[PDB]
Protein backbone atom coordinates (compact mmCIF):
# COMPACT_ATOMS: atom_id res chain seq x y z
CA UNK A 1 0.00 0.00 0.00
CA UNK A 2 2.64 2.70 -1.07
CA UNK A 3 2.09 4.85 -4.27
CA UNK A 4 4.96 7.27 -5.42
CA UNK A 5 1.85 9.30 -6.78
CA UNK A 6 0.40 9.75 -3.61
CA UNK A 7 1.02 12.85 -1.58
CA UNK A 8 -0.52 14.26 1.86
CA UNK A 9 -2.77 16.88 2.35
CA UNK A 10 -1.20 19.23 3.81
CA UNK A 11 0.82 19.85 1.01
CA UNK A 12 -2.43 20.73 -0.92
CA UNK A 13 -4.25 24.42 -1.23
CA UNK A 14 -7.18 25.09 -2.45
CA UNK A 15 -7.37 28.84 -3.36
CA UNK A 16 -10.03 29.75 -5.85
CA UNK A 17 -13.18 27.26 -6.98
CA UNK A 18 -12.79 26.75 -10.35
CA UNK A 19 -16.27 24.98 -10.49
CA UNK A 20 -18.66 22.16 -9.65
CA UNK A 21 -20.59 19.34 -10.15
CA UNK A 22 -23.00 16.76 -8.13
CA UNK A 23 -19.82 14.58 -8.09
CA UNK A 24 -17.23 17.16 -7.10
CA UNK A 25 -15.11 20.55 -7.73
CA UNK A 26 -12.55 21.94 -9.23
CA UNK A 27 -10.22 24.32 -8.07
CA UNK A 28 -6.88 26.27 -8.62
CA UNK A 29 -4.11 25.82 -5.88
CA UNK A 30 -0.11 25.40 -5.16
CA UNK A 31 1.50 21.94 -4.27
CA UNK A 32 4.05 22.39 -1.92
CA UNK A 33 3.75 25.96 -1.31
CA UNK A 34 5.54 26.84 -5.08
CA UNK A 35 3.91 24.48 -7.97
CA UNK A 36 0.42 26.22 -9.17
CA UNK A 37 -2.10 23.24 -9.96
CA UNK A 38 -5.25 22.29 -10.55
CA UNK A 39 -7.36 20.09 -8.43
CA UNK A 40 -10.53 17.57 -9.00
CA UNK A 41 -12.21 16.89 -5.82
CA UNK A 42 -14.51 13.95 -5.16
CA UNK A 43 -17.70 14.55 -3.04
CA UNK A 44 -18.21 12.11 -0.79
CA UNK A 45 -21.15 9.58 -1.35
CA UNK A 46 -22.01 10.45 -4.98
CA UNK A 47 -19.79 8.50 -6.69
CA UNK A 48 -17.57 5.40 -5.20
CA UNK A 49 -13.87 6.06 -4.94
CA UNK A 50 -12.51 3.44 -7.67
CA UNK A 51 -15.11 4.36 -9.88
CA UNK A 52 -13.10 7.80 -9.53
CA UNK A 53 -10.14 6.55 -9.01
CA UNK A 54 -10.03 4.85 -12.75
CA UNK A 55 -9.32 8.55 -13.98
CA UNK A 56 -5.89 8.85 -12.47
CA UNK A 57 -4.91 5.42 -13.21
CA UNK A 58 -5.25 6.07 -16.49
CA UNK A 59 -3.19 9.75 -16.34
CA UNK A 60 -1.09 7.53 -14.46
CA UNK A 61 0.16 5.34 -17.64
CA UNK A 62 -0.59 8.67 -20.37
CA UNK A 63 2.31 11.06 -20.80
CA UNK A 64 2.64 13.45 -23.62
CA UNK A 65 3.40 17.31 -23.39
CA UNK A 66 0.76 18.06 -25.21
CA UNK A 67 -1.35 15.96 -22.56
CA UNK A 68 -2.99 17.59 -19.64
CA UNK A 69 -0.20 15.90 -17.25
CA UNK A 70 -1.07 14.38 -13.46
CA UNK A 71 0.88 15.85 -10.96
CA UNK A 72 -0.34 13.37 -7.59
CA UNK A 73 -2.68 12.05 -5.74
CA UNK A 74 -4.98 11.33 -2.32
CA UNK A 75 -6.85 8.71 -2.85
CA UNK A 76 -8.11 7.74 0.29
CA UNK A 77 -11.77 9.68 1.19
CA UNK A 78 -12.23 12.62 0.40
CA UNK A 79 -10.23 11.69 -2.76
CA UNK A 80 -7.93 14.58 -4.57
CA UNK A 81 -6.44 14.63 -8.10
CA UNK A 82 -3.80 17.00 -9.33
CA UNK A 83 -2.26 17.90 -12.40
CA UNK A 84 -0.60 20.77 -13.64
CA UNK A 85 -2.01 24.48 -14.07
CA UNK A 86 -2.58 26.34 -17.39
CA UNK A 87 -2.23 30.08 -16.81
CA UNK A 88 -4.44 30.49 -20.00
CA UNK A 89 -7.67 28.29 -19.22
CA UNK A 90 -9.96 26.46 -21.57
CA UNK A 91 -9.33 27.07 -25.37
CA UNK A 92 -12.71 27.80 -25.54
CA UNK A 93 -12.94 31.09 -23.32
CA UNK A 94 -9.41 31.72 -24.76
CA UNK A 95 -11.01 31.75 -27.66
CA UNK A 96 -14.26 34.23 -27.22
CA UNK A 97 -12.09 36.59 -24.47
CA UNK A 98 -9.94 39.47 -24.69
CA UNK A 99 -6.91 37.41 -26.91
CA UNK A 100 -9.48 36.28 -29.23
CA UNK A 101 -9.31 39.19 -31.64
CA UNK A 102 -5.98 39.02 -32.12
CA UNK A 103 -5.48 35.49 -33.18
CA UNK A 104 -5.37 35.10 -36.54
CA UNK A 105 -4.98 31.71 -38.74
CA UNK A 106 -1.23 31.31 -38.22
CA UNK A 107 -1.70 31.08 -34.68
CA UNK A 108 -4.93 28.86 -34.80
CA UNK A 109 -3.55 26.66 -37.52
CA UNK A 110 -0.79 25.99 -34.59
CA UNK A 111 -2.79 25.58 -31.83
CA UNK A 112 -4.71 22.40 -33.82
CA UNK A 113 -1.58 21.27 -34.74
CA UNK A 114 -0.40 21.09 -30.66
CA UNK A 115 -3.92 19.34 -30.01
CA UNK A 116 -3.45 16.67 -33.49
CA UNK A 117 -0.23 16.01 -31.69
CA UNK A 118 -1.69 15.10 -28.38
CA UNK A 119 -4.41 13.48 -30.41
CA UNK A 120 -1.76 11.68 -32.33
CA UNK A 121 -0.62 10.09 -28.74
CA UNK A 122 -4.06 9.14 -27.72
CA UNK A 123 -4.15 7.61 -30.94
CA UNK A 124 -0.67 5.77 -30.99
CA UNK A 125 -1.87 4.12 -27.67
CA UNK A 126 -4.92 3.09 -29.04
CA UNK A 127 -7.17 5.38 -26.50
CA UNK A 128 -10.46 7.07 -27.64
CA UNK A 129 -11.02 10.47 -26.27
CA UNK A 130 -15.21 10.57 -26.77
CA UNK A 131 -15.30 14.67 -25.79
CA UNK A 132 -12.77 16.23 -27.73
CA UNK A 133 -13.69 20.32 -28.12
CA UNK A 134 -12.40 23.59 -27.39
CA UNK A 135 -13.62 23.48 -23.64
CA UNK A 136 -11.53 20.42 -23.07
CA UNK A 137 -8.15 22.06 -24.41
CA UNK A 138 -6.51 23.69 -21.80
CA UNK A 139 -4.27 26.97 -23.25
CA UNK A 140 -0.88 28.24 -21.30
CA UNK A 141 2.18 30.54 -21.86
CA UNK A 142 3.19 31.26 -25.36
CA UNK A 143 -0.16 29.55 -26.86
CA UNK A 144 0.89 26.14 -25.88
CA UNK A 145 -1.81 24.02 -26.37
CA UNK A 146 -3.24 20.80 -24.45
CA UNK A 147 -5.61 18.09 -24.59
CA UNK A 148 -7.64 17.36 -21.20
CA UNK A 149 -11.39 15.66 -20.20
CA UNK A 150 -13.34 17.61 -17.39
CA UNK A 151 -15.38 14.80 -17.90
CA UNK A 152 -18.10 18.07 -18.53
CA UNK A 153 -27.95 7.55 -21.43
CA UNK A 154 -26.88 11.16 -20.17
CA UNK A 155 -25.52 14.76 -21.66
CA UNK A 156 -24.50 14.19 -25.31
CA UNK A 157 -22.48 16.62 -26.88
CA UNK A 158 -24.31 15.72 -30.25
CA UNK A 159 -22.81 18.90 -32.02
CA UNK A 160 -19.62 17.90 -31.69
CA UNK A 161 -20.21 13.93 -31.76
CA UNK A 162 -19.67 11.97 -34.87
CA UNK A 163 -23.05 10.65 -36.38
CA UNK A 164 -21.97 6.87 -35.86
CA UNK A 165 -21.21 7.52 -31.73
CA UNK A 166 -23.97 9.62 -31.61
CA UNK A 167 -26.27 7.23 -33.02
CA UNK A 168 -25.34 3.82 -32.51
CA UNK A 169 -22.60 4.42 -29.31
CA UNK A 170 -19.61 3.35 -32.02
CA UNK A 171 -16.67 5.59 -30.28
CA UNK A 172 -13.59 5.34 -31.68
CA UNK A 173 -10.83 7.34 -32.65
CA UNK A 174 -12.30 8.18 -36.06
CA UNK A 175 -15.24 9.73 -33.96
CA UNK A 176 -12.14 11.40 -32.37
CA UNK A 177 -11.02 12.57 -36.03
CA UNK A 178 -14.88 13.83 -36.39
CA UNK A 179 -15.11 16.29 -33.72
CA UNK A 180 -11.55 17.34 -34.10
CA UNK A 181 -13.00 18.47 -37.41
CA UNK A 182 -15.50 20.42 -35.62
CA UNK A 183 -13.05 22.13 -33.18
CA UNK A 184 -11.48 23.37 -36.30
CA UNK A 185 -14.76 25.40 -36.91
CA UNK A 186 -14.75 26.54 -33.57
CA UNK A 187 -10.99 27.99 -33.96
CA UNK A 188 -12.15 30.07 -36.71
CA UNK A 189 -15.48 31.66 -35.57
CA UNK A 190 -13.36 32.34 -32.41
CA UNK A 191 -15.07 29.89 -30.61
CA UNK A 192 -18.51 30.47 -32.05
CA UNK A 193 -21.15 27.17 -31.55
CA UNK A 194 -21.17 24.78 -34.35
CA UNK A 195 -24.13 24.85 -36.95
CA UNK A 196 -25.59 28.19 -35.55
CA UNK A 197 -28.98 28.24 -35.40
CA UNK A 198 -29.82 24.46 -35.11
CA UNK A 199 -30.90 22.42 -31.80
CA UNK A 200 -29.79 19.16 -31.79
CA UNK A 201 -32.65 17.68 -33.74
CA UNK A 202 -32.46 19.34 -37.03
CA UNK A 203 -28.28 18.52 -36.35
CA UNK A 204 -29.04 15.13 -36.54
CA UNK A 205 -31.48 15.53 -38.94
CA UNK A 206 -29.42 17.56 -41.55
CA UNK A 207 -25.98 15.92 -41.32
CA UNK A 208 -27.20 12.30 -41.78
CA UNK A 209 -28.50 13.76 -45.15
CA UNK A 210 -25.39 15.06 -45.78
CA UNK A 211 -25.20 18.70 -44.44
CA UNK A 212 -21.35 19.86 -43.02
CA UNK A 213 -20.98 23.38 -41.86
CA UNK A 214 -19.76 25.83 -45.15
CA UNK A 215 -15.81 27.40 -45.27
CA UNK A 216 -16.50 30.36 -42.58
CA UNK A 217 -15.52 33.37 -43.38
CA UNK A 218 -11.67 34.36 -44.26
CA UNK A 219 -11.33 30.48 -43.71
CA UNK A 220 -9.19 29.40 -46.14
CA UNK A 221 -11.06 26.62 -48.59
CA UNK A 222 -7.89 24.13 -48.21
CA UNK A 223 -8.62 24.34 -44.29
CA UNK A 224 -12.36 23.95 -44.97
CA UNK A 225 -11.92 20.66 -46.94
CA UNK A 226 -9.39 19.36 -43.93
CA UNK A 227 -12.46 19.70 -41.97
CA UNK A 228 -14.96 17.80 -44.70
CA UNK A 229 -12.41 15.25 -44.49
CA UNK A 230 -13.00 14.17 -40.87
CA UNK A 231 -16.61 14.74 -41.18
CA UNK A 232 -16.70 11.72 -44.00
CA UNK A 233 -19.75 9.64 -43.24
CA UNK A 234 -17.64 6.96 -43.31
CA UNK A 235 -15.12 6.64 -39.74
CA UNK A 236 -12.32 4.59 -41.93
CA UNK A 237 -12.26 7.52 -44.69
CA UNK A 238 -11.45 9.77 -42.36
CA UNK A 239 -7.56 10.50 -41.80
CA UNK A 240 -6.05 10.13 -38.84
CA UNK A 241 -4.62 12.42 -36.01
CA UNK A 242 -0.86 11.57 -37.25
CA UNK A 243 -1.50 13.19 -40.64
CA UNK A 244 -3.67 15.77 -39.50
CA UNK A 245 -0.51 16.94 -37.17
CA UNK A 246 1.77 17.08 -39.92
CA UNK A 247 -0.84 18.54 -42.31
CA UNK A 248 -1.26 21.79 -39.83
CA UNK A 249 2.27 21.89 -39.03
CA UNK A 250 3.08 22.35 -42.44
CA UNK A 251 0.52 24.32 -43.41
CA UNK A 252 1.80 27.65 -44.36
CA UNK A 253 4.67 25.99 -46.74
CA UNK A 254 3.15 22.90 -48.86
CA UNK A 255 -0.50 24.08 -48.46
CA UNK A 256 -1.36 28.20 -48.10
CA UNK A 257 1.92 29.56 -49.01
CA UNK A 258 0.44 32.95 -50.69
CA UNK A 259 -1.71 33.17 -46.82
CA UNK A 260 -2.28 37.05 -46.73
CA UNK A 261 -3.61 38.16 -43.13
CA UNK A 262 -7.43 39.36 -43.71
CA UNK A 263 -9.30 41.67 -40.94
CA UNK A 264 -10.20 38.57 -38.71
CA UNK A 265 -8.48 35.76 -40.21
C1 LIG B 1 -7.67 18.43 -11.72
C2 LIG B 1 -7.78 17.54 -12.97
C3 LIG B 1 -8.16 16.17 -12.80
C4 LIG B 1 -8.27 15.28 -13.93
C5 LIG B 1 -8.02 15.75 -15.26
N1 LIG B 1 -8.16 14.80 -16.33
C6 LIG B 1 -7.97 14.99 -17.69
O1 LIG B 1 -7.85 16.09 -18.24
C7 LIG B 1 -7.94 13.78 -18.58
C8 LIG B 1 -7.39 13.82 -19.94
C9 LIG B 1 -7.39 12.62 -20.75
C10 LIG B 1 -7.93 11.38 -20.20
C11 LIG B 1 -7.99 10.06 -20.99
N2 LIG B 1 -9.29 9.33 -21.06
C12 LIG B 1 -9.19 8.07 -21.90
C13 LIG B 1 -10.54 7.29 -21.96
N3 LIG B 1 -11.63 8.22 -22.49
C14 LIG B 1 -12.89 7.47 -22.60
C15 LIG B 1 -11.75 9.47 -21.64
C16 LIG B 1 -10.39 10.22 -21.58
C17 LIG B 1 -8.46 11.37 -18.85
C18 LIG B 1 -8.46 12.54 -18.06
C19 LIG B 1 -7.64 17.14 -15.45
C20 LIG B 1 -7.52 18.03 -14.34
N4 LIG B 1 -7.15 19.36 -14.58
C21 LIG B 1 -8.09 20.38 -14.71
N5 LIG B 1 -9.46 20.16 -14.62
C22 LIG B 1 -10.36 21.21 -14.75
C23 LIG B 1 -9.89 22.54 -14.97
C24 LIG B 1 -8.47 22.72 -15.05
C25 LIG B 1 -7.81 24.05 -15.27
C26 LIG B 1 -8.55 25.30 -15.33
C27 LIG B 1 -7.87 26.55 -15.54
C28 LIG B 1 -6.44 26.53 -15.69
N6 LIG B 1 -5.74 25.31 -15.62
C29 LIG B 1 -6.37 24.10 -15.43
N7 LIG B 1 -7.63 21.64 -14.92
Amino acid sequence: AKDAWEIPRESLRLEVKLGQGCFGEVWMGTWNGTTRVAIKTLKPGTMSPEAFLQEAQVMKKLRHEKLVQLYAVVSEEPIYIVTEYMSKGSLLDFLKGEMGKYLRLPQLVDMAAQIASGMAYVERMNYVHRDLRAANILVGENLVCKVADFGLGAKFPIKWTAPEAALYGRFTIKSDVWSFGILLTELTTKGRVPYPGMVNREVLDQVERGYRMPCPPECPESLHDLMCQCWRKDPEERPTFEYLQAFLEDYFTSTEPQYQPGENL
